[PDB]
């Protein structure tokens, strides 16, 4: 009955999708697929984050327009996400007419409401290229240790940190010219004006405990005004009435959430839903799946912007931790910085979806992809527990009973144990306690395989006159498989499709209350094959 708008953070348009991205998009997709299974109206929304100085400069280096460049990466991103079956209702771009009009609207409202301040700043400027330089486009000699060729505000030899104005003999990364300090008028969003409102939200108990605790540190330090403007040359949206000024990516990037939803509504011919979801009186729910590095932005700056422009605010933020590989930050030299596209050359999407889901919880803890454990857990849980219930039983049904399952359950008590678990498993999906859900599902899978072991179909099959017993045992196992695959349907979309083809039925959450009786199933080849460490070694080598 609910109306739900769910987002993932907008991926940066000048980088390939990697396993870190995939943790976020898989987490959101599992939750979204479960919400759809319970009958709610869900809109799963994302976009590419396509503006800014680095993108402008990279396009110039490539000799193409920024529009061509961001279009190519957007296609690359959506191909990768589609390969992992991330079920977006719309994937748009921050570089769109919808986002331009919404950015201009929100800015004009913030300005009229008194939340935009004008302030002159001083910044390093490349007089040959003719542009202000972000910190990382200034290089020079460390003022402390005198090591040359250091970038930005820190030295990678001695570890010192400093303003780039302290670099000795500074050079523009763009042109090699010596930069100089230049003044420019910038426009600032008066975030401090919203501190009391934001502190109330922090205390409300909606946010994760770990996020609320961190926000208290930020309030203690003191909220600051945030620069929302950039000087030309720039790739982005020009500020009305302010020639030569552009909106900084901070402003237009989250508005891209709104622009993507407006684009979806407009493409559908739906003239009511945008206001239904974004007006202040909305009864729809708005959720953002984000990582730790995006929490300050989504928990303070973004709700303040929405409040100041008369829009509704997020219902909640769902924050996940970083991905590690073999216990450590991804390492290019070790081959553990793994692109999504590369992953799919070696493994399927379901394997990573399952492994992440088994490790995820409602907390912000980092998620470790241990590659040895990945092989063991996928083979143990998917091949040998869940799929085993189908593969060990289907052959007898197809070959000796014409594909027809028994007309009654052999063990109705055991079946009720499986269906009785739906409430706790569903609540685990709902609360984002994914690891809890998987633990209960695999505990049931162990029960199901213990049942089959106890009945010993490999013995019954050879014994004269026991055809009825064999059909009963094998049909019971297949009905337990039906239930487990329903509980796993949000996690494993492609295996589920193969399971539905075998079972000759769509898997619905409520359907488990009616077992398959006197029901024809189809043959299948192999629902899910084993993986091995040679494949992991090939993935690592291909990523170096
Ligand atoms: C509106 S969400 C914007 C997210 C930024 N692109 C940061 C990131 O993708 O890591
Ligand atoms: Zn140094």
């Amino acid at each position: 009955a609910k109306k739900i708008l769910v987002t993932c953070a907008c991926p940066y348009a000048n980088g390939s999708i990697h396993l870190g991205h995939m943790l976020e998009h898989i987490q959101a997709d599992v939750w979204v697929r479960y919400q759809r299974m319970r009958g709610h109206e869900v809109n799963f929304i994302c976009a590419d984050d396509a503006h800014g100085t680095p993108i402008m400069l990279k396009a110039q280096q490539l000799g193409i327009t920024p529009e061509q460049m961001i279009g190519e990466m957007s296609q690359e991103h959506q191909t990768d996400f589609a390969g992992f079956n991330i079920s977006y209702d719309n994937y748009h771009s921050t570089h769109s007419e919808e986002n331009r009009q919404l950015s201009e609207l929100i800015y004009s409202r913030l300005k009229e409401n008194g939340f935009i301040k004008n302030r002159t700043i001083s910044q390093l400027y490349d007089p040959e290229k003719g542009m202000f330089l972000p910190d990382r486009f200034v290089k020079g000699t460390c003022p402390k240790c005198k090591s040359p060729d250091q970038y930005g505000d820190n030295c990678e030899v001695c570890g010192a940190t400093y303003s780039p104005t302290e670099l000795i003999e500074p050079k523009s990364v763009v042109s090699g010219a010596t930069p100089v300090m230049r003044d420019s008028e910038h426009f600032f969003f008066d975030l401090p004006s919203f501190s009391e409102m934001l502190q109330a939200w922090t205390r409300s108990g909606a946010l994760q405990e770990q996020v609320a605790n961190k926000m208290q540190e930020w309030f203690e330090s003191g909220l600051q005004q945030w620069d929302i403007s950039r000087d030309a040359p720039y790739f982005g949206f020009e500020i009305p009435n302010a020639p030569g000024k552009y909106f900084y990516v901070w402003l237009d990037a989250p508005i891209g959430y709104m622009g993507s939803f407006k684009n979806l509504c407009d493409k559908r011919g739906d003239s009511v839903s945008f206001d239904e979801y974004w007006k202040k009186d909305s009864t729809a729910e708005l959720y953002h799946f984000i990582g730790k590095d995006c929490v300050y932005f989504h928990s303070l700056f973004w709700p303040a912007m929405l409040e100041g422009s008369n829009f509704r605010k997020p219902s909640n933020l769902f924050v996940h931790g970083y991905v590690t590989v073999n216990g450590a930050k991804m390492s290019k030299s070790r081959g553990t910085f793994i692109k999504a596209s590369t992953w799919l050359n070696h493994f399927d999407a379901d394997s990573l979806r399952y492994y992440y889901t088994a490790k995820l919880s409602s907390r912000i803890d980092d998620i470790d992809l241990n590659l040895e454990d990945f092989v063991q857990r996928v083979n143990a849980d998917i091949v040998n527990k869940v799929v085993n219930l189908a593969s060990r039983n289907a052959g007898f049904i197809n070959k000796r009973f014409d594909g027809v399952l028994a007309s009654e359950l052999a063990d109705p008590q055991l079946y009720k144990t499986f269906t009785d678990a739906a409430e706790v498993i569903g609540e685990a999906w709902e609360s984002r306690e994914f690891g809890k859900a998987v633990r209960e599902i695999m505990a049931l899978a162990d029960l199901a395989n213990r049942y089959v072991d106890e009945q010993a179909p490999w013995v019954v099959a050879k014994q004269e006159g026991r055809d009825a017993d064999l059909q009963a045992i094998c049909s019971m196992g297949i009905n337990l498989f039906r239930v487990l695959m329903t509980y796993l349907k949000p996690v494993l979309p492609k295996l589920t499709e193969r399971a539905e083809a075998f079972l000759n039925t769509e898997l619905t959450w409520d359907g488990i209350q009616q077992p398959l009786l006197g029901h024809k199933v189809n043959p299948f080849k192999a629902l899910y094959n084993r993986i091995d460490m040679r494949q992991v070694e090939a993935l690592v080598e291909a990523s170096k």
